[PDB]
């Protein structure tokens, strides 16, 4: 048996633009076990709306998932990447660092 933290990298698709379109990546990785719970954060507040499913795979032990969304960056957005696992004592908040 094996626990596993995982390591989150938050970043954006392209190199962000202020008002261009892009998308927030949320790349979570080597973790075990597999249950997780991983939300974008815009000003503190958990977006809801996410068109596409994360791409979740394993090899084999550890655990990888990427989760992304749409977005528009601004000059005032912030984000942020929340995510609860067993390993963690309390939820782990990585900021987009632009």
């Amino acid at each position: 048996m094996i626990q596993r933290t995982p390591k989150i990298q938050v970043y954006s698709r392209h190199p962000a633009e202020n008002g261009k379109s892009n998308f927030l990546n949320c790349y979570v990785s080597g973790f075990h076990p597999s249950d997780i719970e991983v939300d974008l954060l815009k000003n503190g507040e958990r977006i809801e709306k996410v068109e596409h499913s994360p791409l979740s795979f394993s090899k084999d032990w550890s655990f990888y998932l990427l989760y992304y969304t749409e977005f528009t960056p601004t000059e005032k957005d912030e984000y942020a990447c929340r995510v609860n696992h067993v390993t963690l004592s309390q939820p782990k908040i990585v900021k987009w660092d632009r």
